[PDB]
This record gives structure tokens, sequence and C-alpha cells, in this order.
């Protein structure tokens, strides 16, 4: 039997928005961006690199369905020239790494489609999710799900920490990842569960 | 339909060796080292990080089973302390990259267990798994699977170009990587396949 890990903001339904289609382009609360690259400016606009939280409902212009969980996704763009480098959302969390434990994290990934403003969204910049301890990735998954334009799918991290693990007592992190591999280099996300069960 | 692509001494089964825990400690056959940070030195000693091929069959001291196929599996050692770097194998081939096509890539992965000489092998490095295009990582695998001494398991690494990727033409390559995220830090591959079919 598995033990849900609280995550602030799992799902990016703070803050509240009202109308379809509109977004934030500050870091969704609870999150911290990361930018290994310096990619994401402290200060952004609209045609910058940003991130943030976006309204998708029944009528999205962007998704064929509303986001998987509540009203609002979030959203990883990259402005700059494909290989420029790689980032995304990451948060540490209060629990720690414990041995003999599997850990499970799902996260739904979205390739937003259709356009904005005349611009087509076809073209996806691909997907990274990460289970970290400290500052190790512990395990991830890059791309092995193929994600429909205007559609959602739920990926799947597991690990199993062993009693000889370098990284026990360490915070645990999740990082969402935008690579950068595709234009439109805009990669969506949802819907972030963490649980702990025991493990042989 | 899946149609297999060619991948030289996939199985490690080149060089044939003869007798049981045999091992080489030079670059498998078809092979080329994976050494970003500087790890394995182009001399290798017994006492070096080193990969190469090791005979594994029925009676091996190493594994409960036999090599998962043929008498061999490749080996890749780091003698550096945890968090020194990455290595492993690598191998560009001849296919390249198409559009409208779902490759399936599986390795079994071996987790070395018992003793050499007295020195204990339990512990674990961990594992990466990569399909490239060009010098790009398409899709990856990090440390889902949970490996128990003496065991191997298969993973699976499975990606789709788009039309609109901008790696289409590039070579596709493989890459087998020990990240160094425990000791004992030796872990082993065997019977690489990588598969194409179209895909919608
Ligand atoms: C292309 N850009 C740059 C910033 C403004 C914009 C979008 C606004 N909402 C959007 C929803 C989905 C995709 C893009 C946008
Ligand atoms: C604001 N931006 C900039 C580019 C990407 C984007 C959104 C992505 N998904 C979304 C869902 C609803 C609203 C906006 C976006
Ligand atoms: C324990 N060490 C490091 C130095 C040499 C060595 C091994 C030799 N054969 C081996 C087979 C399996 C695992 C390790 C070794
Ligand atoms: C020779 N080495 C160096 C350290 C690791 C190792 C082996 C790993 N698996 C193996 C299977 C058969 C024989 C040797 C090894
Ligand atoms: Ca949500
Ligand atoms: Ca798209
Ligand atoms: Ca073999
Ligand atoms: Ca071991
Ligand atoms: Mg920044
Ligand atoms: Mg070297």
């Amino acid at each position: 039997s598995a033990v849900s890990i609280p995550i602030k903001n799992a799902g990016f339904e703070e803050p509240s928005l009202t109308v379809e289609d509109y977004y934030t382009i500050d870091t969704p609360p609870g999150w911290i961006t990361y930018d290994p690259n310096g990619l994401v400016p402290a200060k952004r606009t609209r045609i910058t690199s940003n991130n943030g939280v976006g309204y998708t409902g029944p009528n999205s212009a962007y998704y064929n369905h509303k986001a998987p969980e509540g009203r609002n996704v979030a959203y990883v763009y990259l402005a700059q020239e494909i290989g420029s480098g790689i980032a995304g959302l990451e948060q540490t969390l209060d629990a720690v790494l414990k041995p003999n434990t599997k850990y499970t994290l799902t996260v739904d990934i979205g390739n937003s489609g259709g356009s904005f403003q005349g611009f087509p969204l076809d073209g996806f910049p691909g997907y990274r999710v990460e289970l970290l301890a400290g500052d190790t990735v512990l395990a991830a998954d890059q791309n092995n799900l193929y994600i429909k334009e205007k559609d959602f799918k739920t990926t799947t991290v597991t690990f199993i920490a062993t009693p000889e693990s370098p990284y026990l007592g360490q915070h645990l992190g999740i990082r969402l990842i935008n690579p950068l591999q595709g234009k439109f280099s805009g990669v969506d996300f949802d819907n972030v569960r963490l649980t702990a069960e025991p493990a042989e």
C-alpha cells in the first residue's frame, strides 16, 4: 500500500485563472525555474523564454480536452534555437530518500497544438522527467512517450533505493524539463504525483 | 511488423572467449568507449576503470543464470569515487533517423553479484540507456528498473520521430552508460536490439 508524498501546487491550480486560454508568465507558485544554461530571464515578457500556468478548459484552442487535472497546466517555453540547452520547473520536497522504498513519479505531459496569433504550434521540444535526491538524478524518462498534437499523456518514472544507496537522507526533488529538441519549443505538464511504498 | 536494424557485435559475442568468468579489458569490437569526463584511460590494466566482454555461462560466479544471450556480456567498471562522472559504451549505426517511425531499443542490464577474490560485488552504480541521432539523445531510461544482485533485467527505450524532427537523416546510435551512482561500480549489458516500424 502506497503513501503519497506532499508536493506543493502539484497540479498548478495556483494561481486560479478566470478565462479560457489565459496564462501567467511567472514561475508556478511552489516551484522553481530550472535554468542551468541561463535561458529564462528573472523578468519575463510574452516573447521571452518563460514558464507559468495556463487555463486549459473544455474549449481550449491548444488541446482537445481540458487540463488532465483541474483547470490549469504548467508550461515551459524556450525562445532560443534548438541545441541552446534545457530548462524547466523543479521542486525540492520535504521528504528525504528512504532505503527499501519504491518511488513512483507520475506526471501528464502536453503537446500544445493548433495556433497562437497565426503562429503554428505544430512540433514539440520533447520532455524529460527526473526524480532527484540532493542534486543527483536518481531516475529519468526522456521522450519514451510519443505525445500527439493537442494531447496529453501520463509518464511514470520509478526508482528503488537500496540500503547501499549513497543518497539516503537527502531531500527528494522533481524536475520537469524542456530539452529544446524541436519547435514549436513549448511543452506542458500537469498532475504531478509521487508515491512511496515498501520494496524488496 | 517491426524490422530489426543491424548492430555490430550486438550481443558482445566478439571476441569469442572459452573459459568461464574470463574477461577482456579492451572496448568490445564494434563499439567505442564513451568517456566524457576522462575516467577511462587508453591503456588499461586490471585495476583501472575499464570495459570489455565477460564470459558468463551456467557456472558464472557473478550471476545466477548464464548470459541473457550467447555466452558473453559487456561490462563497464569505473574505479573513481561516486560523482566523478559517467562512462560507458557507444556505437554509431549505419541506419538513420526516419520520419513516422517508432524505434524500440531493448537491452538487458546486469547487476554483477557475489565476490571476486574476496572483494564483494554488492552495490550497483545504476544504468542509463540512450537512443541517439547524431550526437543528440532522442530518448533515455535512467534507473527505471531495479536490478537485484546476480540478476539481469530487460529495459525498453522507445522513440517516435515526426516528419518535423530536426535530426532526420542523422545516424542512429546506442549508448549504454555507467553513471557511477553507487559501489560496487560495475554494470553489465547484453543482447542489444533495435527495431523500426511505421508509426502514426
Ligand atoms: C507563441 N507565444 C509566445 C508568447 C505568447 C504565445 C502564446 C500565448 N499563449 C500560448 C499558448 C500556447 C502556445 C503559445 C502561446
Ligand atoms: C503562455 N504560453 C507560451 C508558450 C506556451 C504557453 C502555453 C502553453 N500551454 C498553455 C495553455 C493555456 C494557455 C497558455 C499556454
Ligand atoms: C573486483 N574487481 C576490480 C578489480 C578486478 C575485478 C574483477 C575482476 N573480474 C571481475 C568480475 C566481476 C566483477 C569484478 C571483477
Ligand atoms: C572483468 N570485470 C571488471 C569488473 C567487472 C567485470 C565483470 C562484470 N561482469 C562480468 C562477467 C564475467 C566476467 C567478468 C565480469
Ligand atoms: Ca492542473
Ligand atoms: Ca505542438
Ligand atoms: Ca551475449
Ligand atoms: Ca552488484
Ligand atoms: Mg535564468
Ligand atoms: Mg579516456
